[PDB]
């Protein structure tokens, strides 16, 4: 098993979402996050702060909520840089596919399971 690439000084995650109908800033909702580009406590606090933001924050509205828009998609861009595996990995799937794993990304953007 080699689940996605635990957030690290080399780990690099940046979700954005695009579609609807018509190009508005407010349907940008884009999120880039680089560790390697913060100090080792600023992560450590960033990914705790979000985390322990989960159950201080409101509850989901399903895999795919409801809204404007006719044609969403969401893209999840993880940049992983190791010794063995160095690269990244994008993924675009619309909205009314987003899986579990593409909602849960964008929200918390830790490995689900």
């Amino acid at each position: 098993m080699k689940p996605l690439p635990v957030l690290n000084q080399d780990t690099v995650i940046e979700l954005a979402r695009e579609g609807g109908f018509a190009f508005i800033p407010k349907l940008a909702g884009q999120r880039r996050i680089a560790l390697a580009d913060i100090t080792p406590e600023q992560r450590q606090r960033l990914n705790q702060l979000l985390n322990q933001t989960l159950p201080y924050a409101q509850e989901e509205g399903q895999p795919d909520s409801p809204g404007s828009g006719d044609q969403r998609y969401f893209r999840v861009q993880i940049s992983y840089y190791s010794q063995t595996l160095r690269s990244e990995i994008v993924l675009l799937i619309p909205e009314t596919s987003a899986p579990q794993a593409l909602v849960d990304l964008w929200k918390t953007g830790q490995v689900d399971e």
